């Protein structure tokens, strides 16, 4: 005998079947991945094909209303562990993939759940009704694991690796409420998905591994574990990311942001190489030349330098200019050391070397006020402390160094300063917007200031932040490789954060923002404790990411 | 006919054998172990290596999260109490070692258990992933006990006591939460470690009792009853251990401390 | 019929044994290398399986005298580029790999090849004989390929995919002079190697691929294309590689310099933050206070802020100081812009902000001189241009920005300024030595310079260069994984930069150094048309490394 409470891995407990797996959709599926060639890697005996293999976990609770989805996937060679690996050295793929569900609740829970497999070309999130499909009904007092078989439902002759096409999707939603008789604390049981290809999943050309390699096909390897933890920076202060920041109102960075179709709308590269820019006139008040602080500034569309934008030099910060006068400190500014340089020879000036705050502005010769639109603006640099003379040559340059700290006008810290109400933006970018309960995440790095250089992370004087939109890893591989063929508009490509003691999901947007879904709270996360980062796949964007740091 | 409530010594309940075990690994481990000579406690009537002893227990929370380690063990000859005893009697073994486990839950509990074997080269610690292995999956509700065998996978040709090598390892991991649905008081059930070497476990040369080299014998000896009610002093002054406080955050002492691999970082002698 | 001008790729032409090759040897191999369980990836009819796939390709040169060698390779499965994928997968391998040799000359040509598989524990160089070996001998007149198995000589029942143990060598070495009974410029023909597993080559043990990943079995990954064309820096100036500078001398650099073993000597993380000291003695000369040199100064070994080492703080260049006194600029010096804070509240002064030179000296109250061991000597800044008052407090603190420019007394460019000559290195750390022909290289990246701050790449003012040990994604994934088990000393790591017109190799040793094989050359390399970067693997030190750019 074998009871039911121990089961195998080669174990698919039941079968459940669906109208959509038929013998003609495997017949011609076989018969039509033929123009491949022979099948590879069908060996019926290989271990990575008979056993299954973790995909995911997922929570049923007792508020989860019919209908609601908590479960998707969608039909890929990423899924399974062994045919990720396998990828990296065939041209394409067909066939179909088990997928073995384990309900852990005892025999007092009830409560249903229903499974169906989502044809392609139909548009999956909330209002997709899965118990108007042909459907399968699952218990929460399951004891044996249920398999059903996600057949290759496809309009091409097989998928090629790189762009596969259009894909089923399968979604585990609620059939009806999950009750626990009980009453109190303990409302909520976990499913188990684990995963096995089909009889007749294959590959079907072989091809070079050298060829388009595991980073052009999918941005999974770009958020990996080092990046988060202690490797990686940002792309707006260089500095280690110890933290996610959650915006709730929502942001739209432009500079050093690059999207998922290889491009940008900034004006800088994806590193952190110094500002320099050539013929912006320079200027200093009075007539005294003591002490006095020096002033550059330049129209914004006037830097012929990058081939990338005229907007700015390369390296600009988009932060507006926050405007002070006299020998106060203003708050929350992008500073930088740098020096005033003539145009004609190239040589600096000797004197003229201070922390100068940089920005973007509207008036320079008038009233600096500050502005976040680049159109009709212009990039303004005004050292924070005394300079000895100044340069009034109007053809004049401005060399900055490359990463920059903040400006503060007392030793104690600030809020995280780019606020999105200061980021300077082009016209034209795309701006990242809450989508249900997921909001948009930066990057949260220990930046110094000059009210406190000694200042590291967990000062008793107080920790000081700065956000960017990427890690600096993620956007060096999104401009060296497109994935426009690895992520549809609405859909998220969503990792997994697991923690000492909890686990909580980011997901990475087609416009380069990254989500967590995390509702309306501000509260920034610690990312000390994380240990691992594995990637998911592509998931609905209207689809809450999970998030449990206790 | 025993109803599953009560179980013998000797039964193993059901067997679940992941992927590891195999009729031909069994037989490259007994031909290759015979560089050995003859092997040594290889017969298969003696009461010590067809019971199932105790080796440990561990308890398993409603609040250990999926991936949570509860159970791993190296694959050594310590993991069952006479072959512990035997293992000072030989310099060297080689073959596999059952594993039962017995679950004391009810009915009314949920949630799972996930066992893999570990292969030889691989590192256990945060990265690992065990449900990404060829494994088993046991419930909450087992009245019978499930038995898993680690077979003996291995680069060399037998494992030195004092120098095994490259050992698998078995990892026993939440694979689904403990669900109590009454809530309450109770959120914790045990599960109980018999052991029991294999039909292909054996030694091989004999050797002095009470002689080995690396892996040196656990430090179980430096540390026994009367250091903490009796003798034993500190570190800074020479007074008897009263009672132990913990410091919330953290503390850094490098006098008179030495770490696990013999070593200090400082000044001042032990004396 | 079928010709010998054309051959398939699944053709192993004439089969070439050795004595080496016995059916003992391949049933005792497959009789223990099954303890890992049964054999995987063993379909025979797989693509991959039955195809030969590229290697490598040598030179067979007339001036090559008998005995030496032409070709060497580790009996891996790195060597096939599909066994590489597959073993991501698997925790073990055993098993043979077949080696296809294809000759390209004519029938006008004379000289012979010798072909032996060398067992393990055996030296691999220059005076190994491979002629008193079981050997096979090869024509250059050979139409059809010759295929030679290397069986699998293990003392290992399997071998390891993280470590796998004692491992054969194949050697190609010359048994008789190649001659050309023309004469004249035409002296060298070119044999193609190919590579494909053996009939009882096998995985044993499947493993998620999560576990050790392609990054910690071998360094090959870390110098990938991106890195050594447009997206990696260096790790001591931070700026985009854009050649190699090849030192005949040798050098030794200490600072952001990670070995093989995953550890350093220096005093820096692989990153380029600030350098910030504590509690150093600053000082400014006269008595009166205005256009003053600022100057600092702290005894190496006081620094208690590194987790690292203590002998300076993270991120000061490993350079010595120039001496320099009054309005005189000096000559290659690490300079970057920073200012003095009071201890005892973080507080940066407002005037004391300028281009401080940072160096290691000797007497910073007497003469300063330069130094370059660390012992005895102290960390020392001083601006170089004029600093309003002086903070003279010894107590004080010194804050430098990370990223550095070189110092140049005038507009004009001068030689890449980390000469070995100063290069500032702890009692401790191997030197790097020309072993054979191959000499060591460093990383050039143009560097902007104080005499032009609008200096690029072909600057008609000249072009400024500063050289770095390694790059920085090499120096960061040489942190975090550790390749003990993949290089013997005496043996280096050998990738293959394909250029536009030639080609060319360089190495990685132990020590973590990298080397060229350039002989006495010191010109710089270009770096521009390079295309594709490749590994190739394990490679014996004393064995020329290939350099033709013509």
């Amino acid at each position: 005998s074998v009871p039911g409470t121990t089961t195998d891995g080669m174990d698919p407990g039941v079968v459940a079947t669906t109208s959509v797996v038929t013998a003609e959709n495997s017949s011609a599926s076989i018969a039509t991945a033929g123009i491949g060639g022979p099948p590879q890697q069908v060996d019926q005996q290989e271990t990575w094909r008979t056993n299954f293999y973790y995909n995911d976990v997922f929570t049923w609770s007792v508020a989860d209303a019919p209908g609601s989805i908590l479960y998707t996937v969608q039909h890929s060679p990423q899924n399974n562990p062994f045919t990720a690996v396998l990828s990296q050295m065939y041209a394409g793929w067909a066939g179909g993939m088990q997928f073995r569900f384990i309900v852990a609740g005892s025999g007092v829970f009830g409560g249903r759940l229903v499974a169906a497999v989502i044809p392609p070309g139909i548009e999956i999130g909330p209002g997709l009704e899965v118990r108007q499909f042909p459907h399968v009904v699952i218990d929460a007092r399951s004891l044996e694991p249920v398999t059903i078989t996600m057949p290759d439902l496809r309009p091409n002759m097989y998928h090629p690796t790189g762009d596969p096409g259009l894909v089923p999707t399968l979604v585990l939603s609620v059939y009806n409420n999950l009750i626990n008789p009980f009453g109190g604390s303990t409302s909520a049981i976990q499913v188990t998905v684990e995963t096995r290809p089909s009889e007749d999943f294959e590959f079907v050309m072989i091809r070079a591994p050298s060829s388009k390699t595991v980073d052009s096909i999918s941005p999974a390897g770009l958020l990996t574990t080092p990046v988060l933890t202690g490797v990686g920076n940002d792309n707006r202060w260089n500095g280690q990311i110890v933290g996610l920041q959650p915006v709730p109102g929502g942001f739209s960075t432009c500079n050093r942001h690059w999207n998922l179709n290889g491009s940008t709308y900034g004006w800088s590269s994806p590193r952190f190489a110094d500002i320099d820019h050539r013929r912006g006139s320079a200027s200093y008040p009075g007539n005294n030349a003591t002490n006095v602080l020096q002033f550059w500034y330049a129209n914004a569309g006037s830097a012929i330098d990058n081939p990338i934008s005229q907007v700015a030099p390369d390296g600009f910060p988009d932060m507006s200019f926050v405007p002070f006068n006299g020998p106060g400190i203003p708050a929350a500014g992008w500073v930088g050391f740098g020096a005033i340089w003539n145009s004609n020879s190239g040589a600096p000036n000797v004197t003229t070397v201070q922390a100068y705050e940089l920005g973007f502005a509207t008036g320079a010769p008038g009233n600096l006020q500050p502005t976040t639109n680049t159109s009709g603006s212009q990039t303004v640099a005004k050292s924070i402390y005394a300079v000895v003379t100044g340069t009034a040559q109007n053809p004049a340059g401005l060399f900055v160094m490359a990463s920059g700290v903040i400006s503060t006008p007392s030793a104690n810290a600030i809020t995280y300063t780019p606020q999105p109400d200061r980021i300077v933006t082009t016209p034209g970018t795309p701006a990242a917007a809450p989508v249900g309960k997921n909001t948009p995440i930066m990057f949260a790095s220990v930046v110094r200031r000059t009210g406190d250089v000694n200042a590291t992370a967990g000062s008793a004087n107080g920790t000081q932040y700065g956000t960017g939109s990427q890690p600096l890893p993620v956007t060096i591989g999104l401009s060296l490789n497109n994935y426009s063929s690895a992520l549809m508009p609405g859909q998220f490509f969503v990792w997994q954060l697991t923690f000492a003691s909890g686990f909580m999901e980011i997901g990475l947007s087609v416009d380069g923002y990254f989500y967590a879904g995390t509702g309306a709270s501000t509260t920034l996360i610690d990312l000390t404790e994380l240990i691992d980062v594995r990637p998911v796949g592509p998931r609905p964007s209207k689809s809450t990411l999970v998030f449990n740091l206790g």
